[PDB]
């Protein structure tokens, strides 16, 4: 089964697609669109695959730019009707806690992104026995203060993800904890691949019309 | 044969489907976003029409804005590859010139637009004998001044479009020609039909990654 995972959410602009474990994917930095295209299609032709075959598309549901997350949905929701394709939503925070644990293997992450106007969209996420990330109903938009006040009620070593951490250096400072370096700043499209797999095993997907970024 | 059109290259954001004549059309003010994949898919249901079963993707190619016509186009070249759809870019001023041409019958038109910082997109086009927008060469981004100047070179009555005029209402005024108003401010998707269905017939589509926004 094949999964295309597309993604605009930060400043990074990426694109992947899974085909039984196999990941073609491609990653940089990025105007959110004019590169979107040709790495999809770039993708596509590496793989030697058609969107009509594809099973699903995956988006980046954010957190992130409000303009930059809106235009990867509209893209992503265009060639998945097109092509009669279920969608599937990702969160970006917990993209993010995937790349910690393909780079480090951390199976606890707190995801921190720098918000523009000084705030952070935050999240907890704990990868439990099965490879499901949990803590999802953990996310949230908060203030620098508010999180490293969060911290202080958290526990046990966690990896830290997003730029949120490089943006306020003390949070990870003035907290007790035992934090690990995620070694991820920005998500990958390849790391939506794993989440979107489970989901669509458990097939948790949406309609073209029902795709939306996240509201926190 | 079904043509579907998008247009978001100005303020104004529409969609419409051509079917042997009959078109369903939605038009309306805007987030250049947000609205296109709801109406894309209103009217696909409204007709009672699939992505798949179309014959051809309109899209508006500009000139507008320069942000505006990008995000239509990525979204137009997402429903097209999914559905393997060939593309076919329509001029944002001829589009208002056949605009004119439903609303007074005009045959012959000065399109201008106001483009940002002072700067005019400019067109002179001219209906044939066949109902083919001549003057596709006159395109042209210039400076009000440049464009009275213009004007002079001119002659015979014509119908005025586009946002231009309200903008520089000195335009119409100095000129000796016969200038009628095209009634006409805003593009419509329902006015690119005509115009994707001429170039359909002789060929002139595009494939996905060649569908650019035009460069004046």
């Amino acid at each position: 089964m094949r999964i295309l995972a597309i993604d605009t959410a930060t400043e990074a602009c990426s694109v992947a697609l899974w085909n039984n474990g196999t990941i073609n994917a491609h990653f940089e930095l990025c105007e959110h669109t004019q590169r979107i295209l040709p790495m999809v299609q770039e993708i596509l032709a590496a793989s030697g695959a058609s969107l009509n075959e594809i099973d699903a598309l995956a988006f980046g549901r954010g957190p992130g730019s409000f303009t930059g997350v809106r235009i990867g949905i509209g893209i992503a929701q265009g060639l998945a009707l097109g092509a009669n394709l279920p969608m599937i939503g990702v969160s970006t925070l917990a993209t993010m806690a995937q790349g910690a644990w393909r780079k480090t293997g951390a199976t606890r992450v707190l995801a921190a992104i720098d918000a523009r106007m000084g705030e952070v969209y935050w999240a907890e996420y704990q990868r439990d026995a099965q490879g499901v990330w949990q803590g999802e109903e953990t996310e949230a938009v908060l203030k620098p203060e508010r999180v490293g006040e969060r911290l202080k009620q958290l526990s046990g070593e966690w990896a830290t993800v997003g730029t949120g951490w490089s943006a306020w250096p003390d949070l990870a400072k003035e907290c007790g904890l035992t934090l690990h370096d995620g070694e991820v700043s920005l998500p990958a499209a390849e790391d939506m691949l794993p989440i979107a797999s489970q989901k669509l095993a458990a097939g948790e997907t949406v309609a073209v019309e029902h795709a939306e970024p996240v509201y926190l």
